[PDB]
């Protein structure tokens, strides 16, 4: 029956240890960059954008408040003055309950008590256990002063944390970044010649050696195109692709983000745009020895992206990114994906910026993926097919963990 | 439980008095422009387009028939020859049943009897009571000869009816409209100079003074862009925006309509197109002291529009407009909206052209919005949150009425 | 009640004989072009694309394998190593069960036994009976050497099979095709003059005379536009349209296919793109005496296509084509269509390349269409409308068969 | 000297050497501007170019150029181009120039002559007198 299947699917999904292949979390020993707290959860930029639609407090005043005050404002405006029904607000409550706290009391002061008596290491153990996350993939930007520090000091991340070499500044801001490269000893010239090419490669190789990243990544605008006689186009073609092939490291492209449409909002000021599939199509076909992990921001790019994955095996689609990370969208995306790709895709990643988010991000997404799995297994069951519990666990393992590790070559 | 919640949500939704912030209805005392009748309901242009896909009667012959004959044809073709399953046909039946008539008999002659013995004022009282609509926002075009009359005669609308200054002819047909402005005493010159600017402002100010509109509005094509060195671009930049800021009146933009692709169909001859978000993005960011009410016609513009609202608080999204006003779409739009905006948006408007439509428009939309509210409240309930009935009524009040009045400054 | 209605709708839908207005099947007497077998089902290009996302076997090696080996590989990779949850894999199982075979045993060798002891004619009788398909519309390309043979030999197709004149080579590859036309006696000149025009018309007329097609068809790219001073634009304008009007034959346009993005994949190497609606809009309005059957490949073209059908009665929308032929999409498309068009559209076609697919294609689509019909009938039932079983059968007959025959003029 | 012209191929294939006052120039219009049609002739001549632009197609096109350079000993390779000429470009012309012509020309130190601006056959019936002209962008040459 469907209910017998349902229980097996839900059990398999809930018990399957998750490999979160894209987050903004950091190994505890890396320091304060690792954000956690009910205060951090409430000041997540997703909620900053949401509170600004309600509060009379200016954005300037908001940025001038302490994190405690910002959190108090957001709690009052989005949870008390109006029901916390949005996905992000729902997420906060899910994290609280998961930690054993009681959302029924709406006692923020009591919730804060829970966090103030623990250490980073302890909360990490707690959260990964609760979220059943075995591996976390970080976003490591060698262009950030704070992050560069731990890496240069020789600090190695926790074994549960993996590095990913983020290259946004290099690919999207070369004109400014080239100068920093020079200061660091990478002799790139004013013009794109053999010298500049080799030094950029040396730069990538040095960080690959230092981080041992599972992949190199970059977020791109709606106008992204390739090939292109631009700094980005040339760097990707002459340096990134060749280096990635040599070390058999996949290239992750997060396409569709239009940066800073509302500067004053900070991290909450980015917009979205539909991109052309031409560049991705070209990269996949012309670089068969390169591997590509892709996720797009526009709802209107989702279906064609699935179709492109049917064309090229060197393409691995992943997650329901940012503005796509909402139940209604996650549901439609996951169903279209399983329908045209079976289980050859990575349904989700958390993109967690605050440690505790791993709880709600995976909880909310797992229940949806579980329902989709139940429908699909049931359809073949009605066709006379018999699926074993072991086959279910196998499929679930591919979706939440094995597809990623298998694609990156680990 | 979910069923206890369901009843509370449905009750709150059904009892919440509605402020319909965009319709094509008129205060009864305004005259015959106020359309009502089972005949008017059946000759709604939405059904004209639908009947032309079935009937062998030429469009010319149709326009030559009396309204009674047109209604008879549409009833026969869309209700008798085929089941009235489309949204618009379903709407007609909902209006009948709501009025106490019986769709089971399919007796159009009997239905007509009900309307012929009442007055405009009486039917208005009846419908607003049935639809539980407390306030109706009109669309008042000072460029229409018939409408200009009541306003110039000094006629004030019923207290339940509010004015909205529609400016399509001014913004999209200035080359022709400028001449009428001159005939009315507004000395606009051949070239866009201080004189033309001031006289256009004087024109807007005079009508704002006469109508006391809750907002100024315009429908725009898929190709809409801003800024732009065109009559529209210049009028918006040099006159509309400044005047709207001074009187703190919001600017409503209904984007995506491609006018007259099938001229012979009349009001049923408009098409749709996806628009670029650039112009809206620019307006929101560069005019922070101006308020904007926006609704778009293309299904492919919906998600990005929600994201843009997360960026700018001077943007208030509203309704599921025209071709978007169908269950399947209303559902997906409302869910995406609540998920990314919580309750900071106006889910719907009727766009009613015929008085009785208020019944089905709100009935059909309320049941969908109610189901979405139930899902979202249930999700936070499962997270341990407890929502009171008063909080539900508060949220419902914001969605169906308070968000609008609060945004316009009333 | 809804369950009483449900049974009537499901019964009507299941019993309604289907006219499949677009397939890639052939009358049995046409020869081996008629594909059938569990081996053919498994080597369907939809599954080739899917297996290439999993298998380590090179595409070259795959094309070098025998059909038996290809089928074995696909069965092992997509059904045994991972659960066959994708739509195409689900389809294979549905066909097996429908034929009386047992998917529970996963015994491919036993399944093969069933097919090896029957004749084409026998399997055709079997499948059409099982799929309850009364009429099959073929895709007949006079430019294919193999197909041209039966037609030139004077072979007439089975009475259950209808011809459709496919013109892709003529319209999209005229520069190469013109030479073949000359070799066949059609004196087209180097330049587009009266001579070339008349000879192209003569060519179309000759094949219309030989095939007696229900319609002429062509698949078009995302960049399709009209009018256009190109071979395609000129051929459509000066030859196709005039000839189609004269014989009152509709023109079918399948828009949105980007051919060969992955050449090595063969038939599995096509991609998709969103098209502009301008060309279709122009054709519908400027050629009122011509009939057009249209289906588009991009998910983002679906809603506007429905709106365009509301504008022009000479437009008949049909099916959920190729990448659109997935439950999640079929559901949303069918609901948007019924909501804005009632029953004036053709919900589906199979596009079957392998005989047995008629079973799963129609089985999977019928259950979805049935659920949509049940919702819509229920909505008007709740409005007080009473629908008779005969009206249901009538509506179902229009959707699955009469709308097509009525539109083509048969 | 157009190796794609039947009449012209003869003398070269027969081993005929031109008068000492006459020098050869390898004209490549058919190769660069009509590859889709020309590729088939290359195949018939033994140059195994594939359907897709890969190492194989590249090497065989180079072999073709090298063979004729060897046979003609041209002072330069030449081509006439349309007003819309651009470079780089993901087209047959753009790829052939980038992956074959330029490399081969550098190796043998042979210059590349480009005669830009001709819009072919605007008046077909006039034959050789049917070509028109158009202003080109300097971007590709630059
Ligand atoms: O929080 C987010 O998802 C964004 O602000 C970014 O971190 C984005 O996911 C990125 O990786 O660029
Ligand atoms: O009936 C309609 O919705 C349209 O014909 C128009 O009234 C549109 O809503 C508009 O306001 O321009
Ligand atoms: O199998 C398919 O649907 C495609 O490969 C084509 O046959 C397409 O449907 C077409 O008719 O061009
Ligand atoms: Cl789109
Ligand atoms: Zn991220
Ligand atoms: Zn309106
Ligand atoms: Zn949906
Ligand atoms: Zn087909």
């Amino acid at each position: 029956s469907r209910e017998v299947l349902a229980e097996k699917v839900k059990n398999a999904v809930n018990n399957q240890p998750v490999t979160d292949m894209h987050t903004h979390l950091f190994s505890p020993n890396f320091g304060e960059i690792l954000l956690w707290d009910i205060d951090e959860l409430l000041t997540y930029h997703y909620l900053v954008a949401e509170v600004m639609r309600w509060t009379d407090v200016s954005i300037e005043a908001f940025w001038a408040m302490s994190k405690r005050e910002q959190a108090d404002l957001i709690w009052e405006e989005l949870f008390i003055k109006r029901s916390p029904v949005s996905e992000a607000c729902r997420g906060v409550l899910t994290c609280l309950q998961g930690l054993g706290l009681d959302p029924a009391t709406r006692d923020l002061q009591v919730y804060r008590e829970y966090f103030a008596k623990k250490t980073s290491e302890e909360q990490v153990d707690t959260v990964l256990q609760l979220a059943n996350v075995s591996d976390v993939v970080m976003t490591n930007d060698p262009f950030d002063d704070n992050e560069r520090i731990s890496w240069l000091e020789g600090k190695q991340p926790d074994s549960r944390f993996h590095a990913a070499l983020r290259l946004d500044p290099l690919l999207n801001e070369y004109e400014q970044t080239k100068h920093r490269l020079r200061d660091w000893g990478y002799k790139v010239n004013d013009e794109w010649n053999e010298g500049s090419i080799q030094e950029v490669k040396r730069f990538l190789t040095d960080w690959i050696e230092r981080m041992d990243p599972v992949y190199m990544a970059v977020s791109l605008p709606p106008t992204f195109s390739f090939p292109e006689e631009s700094n980005r186009g040339r760097i990707i073609r002459d340096c990134l692709l060749p280096v990635a092939e040599k070390h058999n490291i996949p290239f992750a492209m997060m396409i569709g983000v239009k940066k800073r449409v509302h500067p004053a909002l900070g991290d909450a000021g980015d917009f979205v745009g539909k991109a052309s599939m031409d560049g991705v199509e070209h990269l996949l076909r012309e670089y068969p020895n390169n591997k590509f992990l892709v996720t797009m921001l526009s709802r209107e790019n989702q279906h064609e992206l699935v179709v492109l994955a049917r064309k090229f095996s060197n393409l691995m689609i992943f997650g329901c990114w940012w503005f796509m990370n909402n139940p209604e969208i996650i549901n439609e995306m996951t169903r279209m994906r399983m329908e045209m790709l079976g289980t050859s895709f990575i349904p989700q990643h958390s993109d967690a910026r605050v440690l505790e988010q791993l709880i709600y991000k995976w909880h909310h997404s797992k229940s949806i993926i579980a329902e989709v799995l139940i429908d699909k297994y049931d359809d073949i069951l009605q066709a006379g097919w018999e699926v074993t519990e072991e086959e279910i666990k196998r499929d679930v393992a591919d979706l939440f963990s094995r597809n990623f590790w298998r694609f990156v070559g680990r």
